[PDB]
C-alpha cells in the first residue's frame, strides 16, 4: 500500500499552502504519507508570504568560532575529507574570502557543468567552510517550521535529561563557498534533519533511498576496508565522498536536487546524502523526530571508535512509546525488523 507510494523512492518537492505550513510535524506526517521519505531526501518550498526573518545585514560581524579548511584527497570518484581548522573569523571576512578570485564560482551555462567541475577540482584549491556555528537566524516571534523550536518528540531528550547535542537539538549556522562539502552521512542516531538555506548561492544534494542504504554501506566498506575495520559506523566521520558516476558504476540508486535561497531540505532516517555549495551561502539546521524514528534510534549502528559521538539514550522513548516492548527490548529480544517504506503513524490523520 505505502509501497505503491513513490515507487521509484524519487526525491519530491512541496509547496505547502500557509495553512498546511503552520504545523510541522503534521506536514511531516503528510508528505511521508505522499511516500516523500522513500528517497531519503524531499524538499520543501514554504509559501512565498513567509519569511524567517526581516533581513540579514548585521551579521557581517558574526563569529564564526571555528573555521575548517577542507582538504580533501582521492582520486576516481572516491575521497577522503580531512578538517584543517582555521583561526576564529567574522562573516565579512568569511564572506571576502569567499567572493575573492581565489575562492570564487566558475562561470556555467546549465548545472551538469558546475557539477563536473566540483568533481573536478574537488582536490584543489580548499576551501574554507564556517561550519557548525551555534545559533539561529530566525526571528524570535516565527512560529513556523522555526529550527529553534520545532516541537517534535526529540524534545523529549532535554525534557527528561536536561541534556542538549550541539546541532541536535539545538540549531547550527553553515556558511559555505564554493566548492565546500558534505560528506555522506545519515544523521545521528538515524534522525531527521531539516535544512534552511537562508541566503546565498544553492546548494547542491545526492540521496540515497533508505531502503538501499545498506548496499552503499557494503560498497563504502569495499572501498575504504581499513576505516571499517577500524570502526563499525566509518561514514559517521562524514569524511567520505563518492562521486554519483561511481555510484551508477556500482548499481546505487541514488538522486539528486539542488537547493535554493529560502527553501527547506528534509533528509528522513537512515536517509544517507551528501553535497556541495555553489558559492557563498548561509544554511541553518538541526535535527528532529518522529513516532516512526524511534526504532530507528533503536537499531542505529553508531561510531565505536571515538568518546566523542552523538549517542541518545532510547530508554525514555522506548518506554513511552513502546511500553509493551520495554521488557523485551531491555533483554535484548526485540527482534523488530524496519520497513523503510512505511509512513509515521502521525499520517494516520492523512492516509
Ligand atoms: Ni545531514
Ligand atoms: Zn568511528
Amino acid at each position: 500500500e505505502s509501497e505503491t507510494l513513490n515507487p521509484s523512492a524519487r526525491i519530491m518537492t512541496f509547496y505547502p499552502t500557509m495553512e498546511e505550513f503552520r504545523n510541522f510535524s503534521r506536514y511531516i506526517a503528510y508528505i511521508e504519507s505522499q511516500g516523500a521519505h522513500r528517497a531519503g531526501l524531499a524538499k520543501v518550498v514554504p509559501p512565498k508570504e513567509w519569511k524567517p526573518r526581516a533581513s540579514y545585514d548585521d551579521i557581517d560581524d558574526l563569529v564564526i568560532p571555528a573555521p575548517i579548511q577542507q582538504l580533501v584527497t582521492g582520486q576516481s570518484g572516491l575521497f577522503t575529507q580531512y578538517n584543517i581548522q582555521k583561526k576564529a573569523m567574522t562573516v565579512r571576512e568569511f564572506r571576502k574570502i569567499a567572493n575573492s578570485d581565489k575562492y570564487c564560482t566558475p562561470r556555467y551555462s546549465e548545472f551538469e557543468e558546475l557539477e563536473r567541475k566540483y568533481w573536478k577540482n574537488l582536490t584543489f584549491n580548499p576551501p574554507i567552510y564556517g561550519a557548525d556555528v551555534n545559533g539561529t537566524l530566525y526571528e524570535k516571534h516565527v512560529d513556523e517550521w522555526n529550527i529553534g523550536r520545532l516541537r517534535t518528540i526529540l524534545d523529549l531528550v532535554e525534557k527528561e535529561s536536561g541534556i542538549t547535542i550541539e546541532g541536535v537539538n539545538t540549531p547550527y549556522l553553515y556558511f559555505g563557498m564554493w566548492k565546500t562539502s558534505f560528506a555522506w552521512h545519515t544523521e545521528d542516531m538515524d534522525l531527521y534533519s531539516i535544512n534552511y538555506l537562508h541566503f546565498g548561492e544553492p546548494k547542491s544534494w545526492y540521496s540515497v533511498p533508505p531502503e538501499h542504504g545498506k548496499r552503499l554501506e557494503r560498497l563504502a566498506k569495499g572501498f575504504f576496508p581499513g576505516s571499517a575495520q577500524s570502526c563499525e559506523a566509518f561514514l559517521r566521520h562524514k569524511m567520505t565522498l563518492i562521486s554519483p558516476l561511481m555510484l551508477k558504476k556500482y548499481g546505487i540508486p541514488f538522486d539528486k536536487v539542488t537547493q535554493e535561497a529560502g527553501e527547506f531540505m528534509i533528509t528522513f532516517p537512515y536517509g544517507y546524502h551528501a553535497g556541495f555549495n555553489h558559492g557563498f551561502n548561509c544554511a541553518e539546521s538541526t535535527n528532529f523526530a518522529t513516532r516512526r524514528w524511534i526504532e530507528y534510534g533503536k537499531q542505529a549502528v553508531l561510531c565505536s571508535c571515538r568518546k566523542d559521538m552523538v549517542k541518545i539514550s532510547m530508554d525514555v522513548f522506548v518506554r513511552k512509546f513502546q511500553p509493551e516492548r520495554y521488557k523485551l527490548w531491555k533483554a535484548g529480544k526485540d527482534n523488530t525488523v524496519i520497513d523503510h517504506t512505511l509512513p509515521t503513524p502521525e499520517a494516520a490523520e492523512f492516509l
